[PDB]
């Protein structure tokens, strides 16, 4: 099988806006995670073809990655911050579903998730 198309990063039917919280998600949260030593497997969609995982997209029906989130933020795709937070959580959860507890990639995702929650918590009033 081919890979699926990546998640949409624009949609002419979906109202969009810029907000202070969404700006923080791009300038602080995404930027911090993007630069982390463990970011690289998450900076683009899972290429199931390259990685020889014919079942990845049989098991993961809601794929997400930081390259997609980066583009969504840059494109002002979202209406609210909780939509973006959900995208990060989908990304982490997909990793935990496909892989086993304690796997190398799961520990990497767990470290990114800890950092993610810390940056969200730091969002100033
Ligand atoms: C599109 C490209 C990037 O996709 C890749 C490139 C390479 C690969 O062989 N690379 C050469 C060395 C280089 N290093 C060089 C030294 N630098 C210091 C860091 C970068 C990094 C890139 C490996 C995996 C890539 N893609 C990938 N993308 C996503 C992965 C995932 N791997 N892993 C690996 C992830 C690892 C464990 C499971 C998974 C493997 C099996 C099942 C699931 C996953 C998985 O869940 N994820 C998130």
């Amino acid at each position: 099988s081919m890979n699926p198309p990546p998640p949409e990063t624009s949609n002419p039917n979906k109202p969009k806006r810029q907000t202070n919280q969404l700006q923080y998600l791009l300038r602080v949260v995404l930027k911090t995670l993007w630069k982390h030593q463990f970011a690289w497997p998450f900076q683009q969609p899972v290429d199931a073809v390259k990685l020889n995982l014919p079942d990845y997209y049989k098991i993961i029906k809601t794929p997400m990655d930081m390259g997609t989130i980066k583009k969504r933020l840059e494109n002002n795709y979202y209406w609210n911050a909780q939509e973006c937070i959900q995208d990060f959580n989908t990304m982490f959860t997909n990793c935990y579903i496909y892989n086993k507890p304690g796997d190398d990639i799961v520990l990497m995702a767990e470290a990114l998730e800890k950092l993610f929650l810390q940056k969200i918590n730091e969002l100033p009033t």
